């Protein structure tokens, strides 16, 4: 489909059996979910934003649904105010920008 | 342009009469560039992103061109690491997301 961004882009995803609402950022590299308790291991990690760094747990291979796009890579986990859908799902799932 | 998203989405803006380089960026409500000279009259604001708030100099109606298009609003000067172009102006240039 077509996201005007009139207001956030936020679309229904799914991941580890949940259903959640996430922002399609292209100004992300990486795809941050709001804290959840996935199975498996992780790697510790700190990613910057405009303020400052969090911590997030690094998962691999994690399969996430986006719009009924489904999409396998890494998501990072940690205190964000916003589920963020970064550009190495975007990517997978045809995503561009148009103007 | 159609533009895909396994590289960050970098163009080059033009804003007081200068050239720089910015980030399409979905997933910011608002424009915000590094510390430079702007004219004009500003008032002092903060904003929040990950990490944490800055502070900020706000211009309002300020002229910049995007990628070949022109825009005309809300500008946002301060320690931001990236010049990001946010949705306020991303609509003005007729942007969307399509998957
Ligand atoms: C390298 O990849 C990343 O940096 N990605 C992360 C990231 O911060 N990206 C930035 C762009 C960015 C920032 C700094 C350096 C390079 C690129 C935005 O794309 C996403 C945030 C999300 C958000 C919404 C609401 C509240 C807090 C946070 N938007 C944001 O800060 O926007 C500002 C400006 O407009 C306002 O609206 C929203 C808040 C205001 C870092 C980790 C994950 C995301």
């Amino acid at each position: 489909p077509q996201i005007t961004l009139w207001k956030r882009p936020l679309v229904t995803i799914k991941i580890g059996g949940q259903l959640k609402e996430a922002l399609l950022d292209t100004g992300a590299d990486d795809t941050v979910l709001e804290e959840m308790n996935l199975p498996g291991r992780w790697k510790p990690k700190m990613i910057g934003g405009i303020g400052g760094f969090i911590k997030v747990r690094q998962y691999d291979q994690i399969l996430i649904e986006i719009c009924g796009h489904k999409a396998i890579g890494t998501v990072l986990v940690g205190p964000t105010p916003v589920n963020i859908i970064g550009r190495n799902l975007l990517t997978q799932i045809g995503c561009t920008l148009n103007f």
